[PDB]
């Protein structure tokens, strides 16, 4: 049991340069990035199998696979934030903000 980040955006040059500046900045984490529910779900199970802070970004993922995620992680109780931007600096300080909450802060981060 964890917490993830599922980073949306129709811009897939723009989740793969955040993506790369996200791995190459912070290479001790575990991030993840989703094509579909396939991915979808191999991710929710790798929150099963300890769980850690993993930031998804879905490859302009549909909003099929987008509500798989919400019914996915809800079910079983897994606890997950939302976004929705393009905006590469966003998506940036979206993941370092999302670390930073899921490994210590005082407000326990759980939008849904």
């Amino acid at each position: 049991m964890g917490k993830v980040l599922l980073v949306i955006s129709t811009d897939t040059n723009i989740i793969s340069s955040v993506q790369e500046r996200a791995k190459h900045n912070y290479p001790g984490r575990e991030i993840r990035t989703a094509t579909s529910s396939q991915d979808i779900r191999d991710i929710i199970k790798s929150m099963k199998d300890n769980g850690k802070p993993l930031v998804v970004f879905v490859n302009g993922a549909s909003q099929n696979d987008v509500n798989e995620f919400q019914n996915e992680a809800k079910k079983e109780g897994v606890s997950y934030d939302v976004l929705k931007s393009t905006d590469p600096e966003e998506l940036t300080q979206r993941v370092r903000e999302f670390l930073k909450t899921a490994g210590s802060l005082e407000h326990h981060h759980h939008h849904h």
